[PDB]
């Protein structure tokens, strides 16, 4: 499923991530424009062979089991396929785990170059929230 603009702030908001590890709603938004176009289906490959999911391109590396990342972790306990849903409850879930993993907002790349300092609450301009 890709989402509209308003149609993701006003889903990541009910499932509790307005404010969240104190990020506010743009951010999120924001982060899931540039990770994968607002497409709950986007999958993309990584040089060490394990692949990030979904909306919010969570990484298999650590959060999701995939089947074919040797060695790897699986923090939200729920096989990386879970993330492609068109119900984002478990990107979102598994992004609340990330977030609070230490590093904030900055486990997410695109969000860091090109969120981060940004003036995010444009994203949810316009938005009946
Ligand atoms: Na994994």
């Amino acid at each position: 499923k890709v989402f509209g603009r308003c149609e993701l702030a006003a889903a990541m908001k009910r499932h509790g991530l307005d404010n969240y590890r104190g990020y506010s709603l743009g951010n999120w938004v924001c982060a899931a424009k540039f990770e994968s176009n607002f497409n709950t289906q986007a999958t993309n490959r990584n040089t060490d062979g394990s692949t990030d999911y979904g909306i919010l391109q969570i990484n298999s590396r650590w959060w999701c089991n995939d089947g074919r990342t040797p060695g790897s972790r699986n923090l939200c306990n729920i096989p990386c396929s879970a993330l492609l849903s068109s119900d984002i409850t478990a990107s979102v879930n598994c992004a609340k785990k990330i977030v609070s993993d230490g590093n904030g907002m900055n486990a997410w790349v695109a969000w860091r170059n090109r969120c981060k300092g940004t003036d995010v609450q444009a994203w949810i301009r316009g938005c009946r929230l």
